C-alpha cells in the first residue's frame, strides 16, 4: 500500500525561466486513531515517538498524571500499526498491536524505530532503590522491545557489558524523535549528563551581538552546555548503535558529539536519507535555529550541519534573544519541531512552523526549496495550541505523502493530547515570468 | 657533511663493573628555518613529517585554518634541504626547494621519505564529489611526489589497479612519522578504516585491573579497534610498499596488522635500523606505552615488539587510567612522540618525553640504556607547551647528532607552530 | 575387514531415461575415539590429517595453546588404528598406537599416509637457534616416521643431500590432507615460500568482472601469489616424492607447480584414484572453487584440473567476491573441504559443504553425479560450527562407506575439537522422463 519515499526530481522543467518547486498539499486530513487516547482530563498525553517503515508504523506516547513536564509517568503506550487506504481523502491508520511498557515509573524515556514488518522500542531506565522506587536522574541501562504482528513482544535487557558508552553518563534519555533500522543494526539518538574532565570551547555561532569582542559570549556558550554544581558535567548528544539485533544478544554503543560541535544536548531523531543518514537535534538552549546534520556512515566526523535556519523554534522557550541574531544566553527550550528531507542532500524538506500568538499557537505546514523559498499553508485554525511536530513521509497513491504528529490542545481548557494529520507534497514546473 | 648513523659500540670497556651507556648532550641547540613559517595568528602549523637521508632531509607541514585538528587545510608545504654545518654550536638546515602540494583540500595526509639526493612525499587523497569539493574520510588512491635538486617535482597518480591493498579500506591516512627508501622500493606506514567480517580478539595487554565484571577488558579492547558507523570496520595499521619507483609506474601494496597483534590504528613511522627495519605506532587509544616493532624484512609476521614502556604518552588524551597499569577504557589519544634507535637491537634509543603541568607541558630529552637506565635533560622550559616530537639522527662532526621536530606554542596565546632543535649523544663507560 | 574402495558402476540402466547416480546414506553415524581428545579448555585441536589404507588408518592432530591458528604447538599426536566392526550402525575405530611427534615446537606441519599394515608421517621442520628455540617461518629438512602394528616407530632425518627440491624454499609446509604410498615410494603435497627471479603470469581464470578490459586483474592475480616484504618470493605448491622408503635411506624430491598453473599455495592432499592419481588444493586466496587435479604419473605436467566448481569454500575467508563470478582480489582463505572420488574419472565424488550462518555454520554431506546433480543431506544440526572436512572412503560390509573428519565446536563456548563420522554411498538407477 505504501512504499519508502522516492525522492523525486523534475522529469521535465530543464527550461529557461522554469523553477522546479515543491509545496504542501492544500489540505490537512485527519488520521484518526493512530493511537488510543483517554478522555480523562487529569491525564496528559506527551512525548510521542513516530517512525514509519516499509509498510508498518511505530508510535509511542507517555501518559502522565496532571503535569505534562514533571508529572508522574502513569503509562507508556506503544502502537504497531499499518498505513493503509480506507477510501478516505488521505492515508489512514490501522492499529495492529497496543501494548504498555512494564514498570513505567523506572523509564527515563523511550523512542521507536520502524523497519520491515518489525518494530522497535528503546528505553533508558533509571536506578531503583531497594523499595523499587525510581531514584530519578540516573542511569541503569536499557530495555529493547521488539514488536511483530502475531508475535509476543520480545524483551531484551541491556545492562552491564551489553552497553559501552564513550563517555561515562550519569543520566541517559533516548531522543523522542526516534531511530532507524539499517540491516542488523538500530540507530537512535540520546542525550544526557556525561562526566567531563577536560576544558572545552562550546559551539558558539551567532549573529550580531553587543560586546562580542569580549570572550563573554563564549563564556555564555560554554556555560550553556554545562551542569550547575560541585561536579560540573556536560549535557551532551550522542549516537546509539544497537548491534547484533537478530542475534538476540543486543549490544548498545555510543559516540558523543563534543561541545565544540553541538549545543546543549536535546531530544533528537535519526533519519535514513537514501544511501546516507541524518540527525535532528531540537533546540534546548539559546540556539533556536534548525540543527540538522547529514552523514554518510553515522559518525560525528562525517556529520555536516545544514546552513538553513527554518523552522526557527519560537515556542516553549525562556529565551529572549532575537530570531535575527540569536545572541547566547542561559535559557531553556523544550519544544520539538523536526523536518523530513525531500531530496538526497535535503536541500528540499518539509516541516511545521509554530509561532505563538496570544498564549495560543498559530501553525503552518511548509516545504523549503533549494533556493531558500518556503511554501507555507496555515493549518489547524480551530486548534487552540500546537507545541510540537514530528513528520514522516512516504509514497502513497504514487505521490509523496507525509503524516505529522503534533502535541496540543484542541480547546484551551482541554488536557494536552496528541493529534495526527496527513498531507501530500506536490511538484510543479511553473514558468514564471516576472 | 653528515652520514647515516653509525650505532657505535664500546671501543674499550669490557671490564668488570664497567657499563657502556649513552646519554644526551648538556645543551639544546636551535635549528632555525628548517622550513618556512607564517606569523598569521589565524593559521596552525601541524602534522609535520621529518626524514633525513644520506645528506638531504625532507620536511612537510600542514597549514590549517584556526583548528590544529579539524581546521581546513589551507596548504601542505614540502621542503627539501641539506643538513650542513654553518659554524654554529650544532648542525643547521639549508633549504633547497620549497613546494606546495596541489589541491590540498583533497589530501587525507602526507608523509616524507629521505633517500640519497632524492626525496619522496606520499599522500592519500579522498574522493572528490561532482562539485569538486572533497568528501570527508573517504579514499581515492594516492599521489607520489619525487623531489630532487634542480629537477621539476615529478608527480605520480596511483589509482585503480596501481594500488592493491590486502584489506578493503574506506579511509586511508599515511603515517606522519614518514618512511624509508630501500633500493628501488619505498616503505611507509598507513592506517584507516578497513572492512571486517570475522570475529576478533584484540590485543589487550595491561597491568593489574579489577573490573567488577572482570570480563570487560577483552570486550573493551575489542571495541577500541572497531568503528562506530554503518559498516563493521576496524581502525587498523598496515605497511605500505611502493614498488618500481624507478619505472615511473609506481605500485602501492599493503599488508595489515590484525587486531590480535595491534591496538587502534594510529600515526606511525618506518625506520631503517642497520640491516633490519623498525616501526613506531603512536598511541591512539587506551594503551599509551611505547609501541615499537623490529622486523628483518618488513612483514607483520616478522615484526617483534620492544618490551620497554618509555616514552609513555601522557598528553593529548581523554584517558584516565594509570601509567602503572594502563587499564583499557574507551578514550582517545592524539599525540606523537617517536624514538630514534641507537643500537642494532634498539635496546639503546633516544626519545623526547612530554608531561602535562597546568595545561602547559614540561619536556625532557632522554636516552635509554640496555640496562634500563634513562639519562634525561629538561628542555625548552621557556616554551609554554610542546605536544609532539619526531627525532632523526645521523653522524655529524664524528659524533651522533639528533634533530627533533616538535609542535607547540612558544607562549600560551600563540598559534601552534613547528620548531626544530639539535643535540648530541655522548658515549661513556661508567664504573 | 575393510578393503580399498571398488568404484562401482551400473550393472543395469542402459535404458531410455535411466540414470545411474550415487547418493549419501541417510545417516551420519559417529565414529568415537578415532583419536584421543582432552577436556582442557585451554587447548585447541587443529589441522587433522587422515588417511585410510588397506585396513589400518593413520590420523594426526596438532594440539595448540589457546589459538587454533597461531597458538604454540603443545603436541602433535599420531594415531595408528584399524577400521573395524564393533557391532554398530556404522564402522568404528580401534586405536592401536598413540604417539607424539618429538619436539613439536620445531615442526612446521606433518601429514600422514596409510599403507598396507604400515603408516607414515612426514613433517617439515624449521631452523633452530643455538638456544634450541625455533626460528619461525624457516626450513630445515624433514622427519619421516614409520608406524607398524606392534612395532616401535622408526625415525628418519632427511637433511642436506637427502632432499633435492626443484626450487630454493625458505619455508616448507606439508599439506595436511596427507599422502599415499605407491610401491616403495610415498607421495605428499607441500607448499611454501620459494625464491623467484623470473617474471610470471599467474593463473587468473574468473567470471564476469568489471574493469576486465586492460587486464589489471592479471596484476591482482600475479600479486595474489606473492609475499609482502623486503624479499618478494612465491607462495607455491609442489609434489613431494619420498624414494627408497624401504631402504632406510629415504630421499625427498620436489616438483613445483608454476604460477601459470596454480593459485596461491595451500594445504593439499594426494589421492590414489584407481590406476591414476589425484591432488586436492584447498583455496588459500581469491579463487574459492574446487581445485582438484587428475594425473596418470604424478607430474605437474600431466595434471588436469576438474571443471566442476563444488564444493565452494564459503567459510574462513576474508574474500568478498561473489560465488557466481569469483573476481580476483587480495584476500586470504584458510578453510579445508576436500572431496573423495567415487569413479575412475572423478565425475562422481562425495564431499561436505559448509555455509556460514549467524556466526555458526550449517553443514551438509553430498554426492555429485556425472550429470551435475548433487544429492545433499543436512548433517550435524546440533553442532554450533564445523569449519573443515577430510573424507576417506573404503569397502565395508560390501558397500562403499566414508569417514569424515571435521574440525569444529559442538557448542559455541567450547574450544575447537576434531570429530569423526561415517556414512555410506548408495547407488541408484533413477528413471525420470520430461
Amino acid at each position: 500500500t505504501i512504499k519508502p519515499v522516492e525522492y523525486y526530481k523534475p522529469d521535465g522543467c530543464n527550461k529557461t525561466n522554469d523553477h522546479f518547486t515543491m509545496q504542501p498539499g492544500v489540505n490537512f486530513y485527519t488520521v484518526p486513531n493512530l493511537g488510543p487516547s483517554s478522555s480523562s482530563a487529569d491525564e496528559c498525553y506527551t512525548n510521542p515517538s513516530f517512525s514509519i517503515g516499509s509498510s508498518i508504523y511505530m508510535f509511542s506516547q507517555e501518559i502522565r498524571k496532571t503535569d505534562c513536564t514533571t508529572g508522574e509517568i502513569l503509562s507508556i503506550q506503544i502502537v504497531l500499526g499499518r498505513i493503509v487506504d480506507k477510501g478516505q481523502q488521505g492515508p489512514q491508520a490501522s492499529p495492529l498491536l497496543v501494548w504498555s511498557v512494564p514498570n513505567p515509573k523506572i523509564i527515563n524515556s523511550c523512542a521507536v524505530a520502524a523497519g520491515d514488518e518489525t518494530g522497535w522500542v528503546l528505553c533508558s531506565v533509571t536506578l531503583t532503590a531497594a523499595s523499587g522506587e525510581p531514584i530519578p536522574h540516573m542511569f541503569d541501562g536499557f530495555w529493547l522491545y521488539k514488536f511483530e504482528p502475531d508475535t509476543e513482544v520480545v524483551a531484551y535487557r541491556i545492562t552491564g557489558f551489553a552497553y559501552l558508552l564513550d563517555k561515562v553518563y550519569d543520566s541517559v534519555f533516548i531522543g523522542k524523535g526516534g531511530g532507524i533500522q539499517r540491516g542488523n543494526d538500530l540507530y537512535f539518538q540520546m542525550f544526557g549528563l556525561s562526566r567531563n574532565r577536560q576544558s572545552i570551547k562550546a559551539l558558539c555561532e551567532h549573529g550580531s551581538c553587543l560586546g562580542t569582542g569580549g570572550g563573554g559570549y563564549q563564556v555564555l556558550c560554554d556555560r550553556a552546555v554545562m551542569s550547575f554544581g560541585s561536579e560540573e558535567s556536560l549535557i551532551s548528544n550522542a549516537y546509539l548503535k544497537v548491534n547484533d539485533v537478530a542475534s538476540g544478544k543486543p549490544t548498545i554503543i555510543s559516540q558523543t558529539f563534543p561541545p565544540s560541535d553541538s549545543y546543549k544536548g536535546s531530544n533528537g531523531r535519526i533519519y535514513t536519507i537514501g544511501e546516507r543518514y541524518g540527525i535532528y537535534l531540537a533546540p534546548s538552549s539559546w540556539n533556536r535555529y534548525l540543527r540538522f546534520g547529514l552523514t554518510p556512515d553515522i559518525s560525528v566526523r562525517s556529520t555536516t550541519w545544514l546552513k538553513e535556519k527554518d523552522p526557527i523554534m519560537k515556542v516553549l522557550t525562556t529565551c529572549t534573544n532575537t530570531d535575527k541574531d540569536m545572541c547566547p544566553e542561559i535559557c531553556n527550550t523544550r519544544g520539538y519541531q523536526d523536518i523530513f528531507p525531500l531530496s538526497e542532500d535535503s536541500s528540499f524538506y518539509t516541516y511545521i512552523g509554530i509561532t505563538p500568538s496570544n498564549e495560543g499557537t498559530k501553525s503552518f505546514v511548509a516545504v523549503k526549496d533549494d533556493a531558500g523559498h518556503v511554501a507555507s499553508i496555515t493549518i489547524l485554525p480551530n486548534y487552540y495550541s500546537i507545541t510540537s511536530a514530528t513528520i514522516s513521509c512516504f509514497m502513497y497513491k504514487e505521490e509523496i505523502w507525509c503524516i505529522a504528529v503534533t502535541e496540543g490542545r484542541k480547546q484551551k481548557e482541554n488536557p494536552q493530547r496528541i493529534y495526527a494529520h496527513s498531507y501530500r507534497v506536490q511538484k510543479m514546473c511553473f514558468n514564471i515570468k516576472p
